Formats: structure tokens, sequence, C-alpha cells
């Protein structure tokens, strides 16, 4: 006897009690219509399993039936989910509304977290800041690259600077070093944050999560600026001098700082007009910045069509514009 | 409106129509008890999804609910299958009967085939012969090694000999070269065969399959002997001189041929006694072989406790013993 088990139950989460009790036998021995003996005579269950891909029937006289192994049997079932999921993702893109309550999704484990991290990076349109412990880098190496290729800027914060050869042309890549980081923070387009805690789930420690709550974004944006203040800029790769993107204005300004002197810079910015609240797209020359760390101010001075303006980043209040959507196009080498 | 879709149906393969229509909304927008509006008032469906891991609820006044993405949502569902599958595999091992009708399982694609190949290798207890086109090698490189480590002998047939450094101590590895091979044949312990056709599923070409039918084993064993006759022996790695295993006596004998001269060899064989039909385990010294290719004979002459005997491989009829279970232990270097 197969002897069933609790397994019986779970599978009755989705599975017939006949569809369950026909497969049981075929795995435990492999007959034809002996199945039909223990215990119901109807073979409808077999016509079932055949479509699921859990059984094929082989030339017969009498006809005989055989079960694929758990491994192959579910490999097929998993492959089915992929399709529900992707097709489900695809429709979402064509009909998902935009104004959504903020929330927070906790993750059950390191893998699942990395899954949430990747999902986030995939959506990146402008910049992603990734604070990480050297330990994790090898796990995100491909995703970093893939992202960089969509022309998205990537601001990395790492402790032990790895071998960055793979990256020589891949995109707009900035690398900064910092004493030591414990967990992985990941922020994409100033829109959402995803976090992963060091190594294995370390017993009862902080949870790994994604979140869109302003408080946590503000929290974390502020955290990053602190690590920025002490961090040192080790690698800079402009693989796209005519489309350099930032969501983090302090990163914007860091960059402008390094170049504005030896060449002109042009900008296109979308942002809230602090005076009016209205969204606007602005273009001009960058003719100055202020990056005052104690004063807590970082912004750009943009020469638009009609006068200078100041554009500051997320949560700005004192400049003319608040922006998290920034594009520099770089003037020419000489000057 | 989410607008449902065919997707609705499939998911009703397993999923409630409420459990399906609650998730729909949370993905399309993210509220609390607005769900309850369109269209049923009962929130039992939410208590459902919560256990599936498809939704968490967040601190409320009122209380509010949010859905994980398809990606994470199913990542969790897949992770569940793993457990049904493994737990299901585990029990099988403890209760699966042995005498089973022969059958044949066709595979739907290259991946699934490779899945069947691996599954087979995993079970290897003695030897696996793997005829393969150079193209596939990188896909089986790890599995080859893993297998080699369980102390299992691995007889490879390849066309373009790859870099075999990874393998210097890994096990008992024999490598033979052959002009060109089109598809992957894989035979494990003379018990079952698994086959994969070149590259992508090439439209309407031969199917990829596993099978235990004697005819196909005999077929394929015979096929391999042909490729053996023309093939050349390029690499030989005895990483286990005291336990060298074969299921293919012609491979046995090839080996004995190369060594018997410069050192003694000992054997332990399990096989059918052709005179009596009875199974027996025999041990002795190997004092000779015959490997006559035209005559279609290959066997070993074993000096047992009480006289010489001849042991031939699968399907043997003229020797004293038919064996597919063979272990040589190698005498010492000098002589
Ligand atoms: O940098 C200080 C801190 O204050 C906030 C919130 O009011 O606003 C500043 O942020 C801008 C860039 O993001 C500054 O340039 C601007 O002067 C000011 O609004 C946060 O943004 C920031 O964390
Ligand atoms: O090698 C010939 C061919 O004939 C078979 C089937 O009768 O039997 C031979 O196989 C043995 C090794 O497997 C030989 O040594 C033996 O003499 C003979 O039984 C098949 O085995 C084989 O394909």
């Amino acid at each position: 006897s197969h002897a069933l088990s609790e397994i019986g139950f779970t599978k009755y989460e989705i599975l017939t009690y006949w569809t369950l009790l026909v497969y049981g036998p075929s795995t435990a021995k492999e007959i034809s219509t002996k199945s039909g003996i223990p215990y119901n005579r109807v073979y409808d269950t077999i016509s079932s399993l055949k479509l699921r891909g859990f059984v094929t029937e082989i030339e017969g006289t009498p006809k005989v039936y055989a079960a694929y192994s758990p491994r192959i049997a579910f490999f097929r079932f998993k492959k089915e989910l992929e399709d529900i999921m992707k097709k489900l993702e695809i429709e979402l893109n064509n009909v998902k509304k935009e104004e959504q309550r903020p929330a927070i999704w906790r993750s059950r484990s390191f893998d699942e977290a990395i899954e949430m991290f990747r999902e986030s990076l995939y959506s990146a349109k402008n910049e992603v800041i990734v604070v990480t412990p050297s330990e994790f880098f090898e796990t995100i190496r491909e995703d970093l690259i893939k992202t960089l290729e969509r022309g998205v800027t990537v601001s990395l914060y790492i402790d032990k600077i790895p071998d960055l050869s793979e990256f020589k042309g891949k995109g707009n890549f900035f690398v900064r070093q910092f004493y030591k980081l414990n967990h992985l923070i990941g922020m994409t387009d100033g829109k959402e944050v995803v976090t992963i805690q060091n190594a294995t789930f370390d017993s009862i420690g902080p949870p790994s999560f994604k979140s869109t709550y302003p408080e946590i974004i503000f929290s974390q944006y502020s955290l990053i600026i602190e690590i920025f203040k002490e961090s040192t800029l080790e690698k800079e790769i402009i693989g796209n001098p005519k489309d350099i993107r930032f969501f983090a204005m302090f990163h914007a300004v860091d960059f402008v700082k390094n170049h504005l002197k030896n060449r002109n810079i042009y900008a296109e910015i979308t942002g809230k007009n602090l005076e009016s609240g209205r969204l606007e797209t602005l273009t001009g020359r960058v003719v100055g910045y202020t990056l005052s760390l104690r004063e807590a101010v970082n912004n750009i001075h943009l020469e638009t069509e009609n006068g200078v303006v100041k554009v500051g980043g997320m949560f700005a209040v004192i400049e003319d514009y608040e922006s998290t959507e920034i594009k520099f196009i770089m003037g020419v080498d000489l000057q």
C-alpha cells in the first residue's frame, strides 16, 4: 500500500481524491486498469492526469498507463505556473492603476528577497542606488549589468571593491566605497525600497522587505546620504554621455561637481514646481550647484530658456523645483 | 476593471472564484474592504489568500490588505511544490516495488529531457555511459562530476574533447572520442536509457525520451558497442583504484586489457548463472579476457575460489555468467 500520508491532504489542495489516488499507485508500481481495481472502476481520473502531463499511456492490448516521476511531473506543473505568472504580469502592465496606497511586503527568506530586489531593478527607469556588503555582490552582478544596459544609471555602495572589468562599457556606473555595510539596501527611482539582511536569515533579526511608504523612503534616502558623506568615489563609468540619469539629486550634484568645470552640461528635468505644485519638464544649461552637507541642501542651478532656477531632489522645499527625474547630456571634451 | 480573461479559467484550476477575484483587484489597485465592495461582502477569501502567502494585511484603522506580485506570489507557490515533490520522492524510496512493467516516457523539450537525464544519473550506482555531441557537454559538466564523486564510473563518448582539468581526481572517468555524434544517448547501470535530440527541438524530428524497455536497451547497448569500435580512448582517470565499477562488460574488458599485463586485478561480480538462472556474487582474480569484436564476444576469465569461469555482460548466453554489476580492485603498481 502507498499508505497515503499528510501529502494526501495538501494535494487535495488542487487535486482530485481520484486524481490523487491514481497517481499514488502508478508511482508505487506500474500497471494498467489494475489501477481500476483499487479502488474505483471509472478511468476518468486517467483522462484527467493525461492532460496535466502527469501520465502517458502506451500502446496496448490491453492498453497500459505509466506515471512520470515527481521530478518531471512537477517540472511540468511549475512550467505551467511560469505561464500564468508571466501572462498575469503582462496584462497587469496594460491596466494597472497608478495612484496606490503605500504598503510594505515582508519577505520570507534571502532568496525571496533577492527575488524582490531583482523585480525592483527590472522596473528601474532612471537610477538605482544599491548599498551592499561585499558578500552579496556576486549574487547581483548580472542584475547590475542587465540593469545598466537599459541605459539606467546605477549608483553602487560597496565595502570591498570587486573586479569591475565586466563593466567597462556597460552603462552609467558609479562605485563608492564605505567602511562596512551589514545588510543590502536597494532604492529604485526614489519610488520604493527593498532590503535584505546579512547572509542566512540570522534567527530573530530585522525582517527583509520591500516598501513604498514615504516614511521608509525618506528614512532610507536620508540613511544613504549619511553613507554618502563618508564614502569615497572609487569608480566612474559614463558609458552614455548624452543620457546620464539620476533620481537622487545628491548623486546628480556630486557628478556635476566633478565636471561642470572642465565642460558644459545640459539637463532635462521633470519635477514639481514648489510655487505651484504643477508638474513640469524643464531643460537648460547647468550653470551651478550647491552641495552644502551641514546646511542639508543639495541642488542644481539650471539656466532655462528664461532665467536661472534651482532644482533640488526628493522632498525639497527651498528650491524652485523638487525633482527625482534627471537627465544630463554632456558637453564636449575640450574647453 | 481587471476584465478577467482566460487566465480566470486556468486558475479556477485550483483557485476559488472568490480567491481569484480578490487577488485580481489587489493587483489592479490596492485597497481594504473596497475589495469587499466588488463583489462579495465576505472576507473569507482574504483569510484564504493569507495562508497561501498571496497577500499580507497591514496595520489598520481601518485594516488594509495588499497583494504580493505574481513573481513573488508564485515564487512561493513553486517553493511549495518543491516540498510536495521532494517529500513525495522520499516516501517513494521507502515503499516502491521493484518488478515493474517496462515503459517509455517521452519528453516535451530539451530542458525536460535534461531533467530526465539528470534524474537518471542521480540514481547511478555503477557506471553511466554518456554519448554526446560536444555542444551539450557544458550542460552536463556538473552532473558528470557530481556523479563521479559518488564513486560511480563514468564512460564518456564525445567528439571534441574539452578541458578536463576539473576532473583530475574526481573519480573513475574514461573519455573516448568519436568522429561525430548527433544526439545525446545516456545509459545508466544497463537498466534504462535516456535520449536527447540535437539543440532546439528541431521541428518534426525524433522524440526525446527515457525508457526501460529491454528492446531499446538492447538496441542502444548495441549501438554503443558500434561507436566503441571506432572510437578512440583519449583520457583515463582512475581516482579509485580499489573500486572500479562497470555495468558494461565491454568497457570492463577494455580496461582489463590495458592493465592485466602490468599488474594483478581482482573482481567482485554479481550476475546470473547461465546454467542455473540463480543470482550469485563471485569474487576472484582476473586471469584473462576475450574481446573478439567480429565474433561478437566480450568477457572476463575469473579465477574464483574454485576454478576459472567466464563472465560476460548484458544478454550473455555462452559464458558461465551474465553480469552488469562489476567491480575491479587493482593490484599494486610494480610487478
Ligand atoms: O537634505 C536635507 C533633507 O531635507 C529634505 C526634507 O525637507 O529636503 C532637502 O532635500 C533637497 C534634496 O533632496 C535639498 O536640496 C533641499 O534643500 C531640501 O528640500 C530632504 O530632501 C533631505 O533628506
Ligand atoms: O556481443 C554480441 C551481442 O550478443 C549478445 C546477445 O546474445 O550477447 C553477447 O554479449 C555478451 C556481452 O554482453 C558477450 O560477451 C556474450 O558472448 C554474448 O552473450 C549481446 O550481449 C551483445 O549485444
